[PDB]
C-alpha cells in the first residue's frame, strides 16, 4: 500500500507547474494506478510534466491528448 | 487551484498511519473537495487521523463510519 504516496509525489511535481490544472482523477486501488485528466497551454508543457514526473522516480504515461481552444487536454497515468 | 496540494498533505499524513488504507477517493475540482473512503482497525484510529489532518492545517470532516468485520470503514472529506 503505497499508491497514495505516488499521488503525493505527483502532487508536488504538478504543483510546481503554474500552467497546468488537474481537471479530473481516477484513483484505482484495484488496478494500482491513478489517472489524471490535466490541462495545459500546449503539448510541450505536458511533455515537460511527464518528464519531471518520470525523473522523480514515478512510472508515468502521457496520452489521449487533444487541443480544445486555447488549452490542450491529456491523461497522465501514474503507477505500475 | 490548490486542491491537489491538499491531497498532497493528506497523502503525507495518511502515509504516516500503517493501520489505515485508502480504498477509494472522489476528487471534485468543481466542489473544491476530495473524498476518501478509508479503512482502519477501529474508530479511535480514524479520529486520530482526522485530528492529525486537522492539526496540519487542513479542513477535514470524518463521517459515514461503520464496522464491517475486523475493520471499520469511513469517509474523510478534505476541502472547504
Ligand atoms: C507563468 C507560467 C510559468 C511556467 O510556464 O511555468
Ligand atoms: C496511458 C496514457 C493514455 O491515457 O493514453
Ligand atoms: C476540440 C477537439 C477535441 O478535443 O477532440
Ligand atoms: C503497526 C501499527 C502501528 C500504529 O498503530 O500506527
Ligand atoms: C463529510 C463526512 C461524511 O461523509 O459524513
Ligand atoms: C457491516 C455493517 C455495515 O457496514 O453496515
Ligand atoms: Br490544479
Ligand atoms: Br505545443
Ligand atoms: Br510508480
Ligand atoms: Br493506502
Ligand atoms: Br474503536
Ligand atoms: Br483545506
Amino acid at each position: 500500500g503505497q499508491l497514495l504516496g505516488l499521488l503525493g509525489q505527483a502532487a508536488t511535481v504538478i504543483g510546481g507547474e503554474p500552467t497546468v490544472s488537474v481537471e479530473q482523477l481516477d484513483f484505482s486501488a484495484a488496478r494500482g494506478d491513478v489517472a489524471l485528466q490535466v490541462r495545459a497551454p500546449g503539448f510541450d508543457v505536458l511533455e515537460r510534466l511527464r518528464s519531471r514526473l518520470s525523473e522523480s522516480g514515478l512510472a508515468v504515461q502521457l496520452g489521449s491528448a487533444s487541443r480544445d481552444g486555447s488549452t490542450v487536454s491529456a491523461r497522465l497515468v501514474i503507477g505500475g
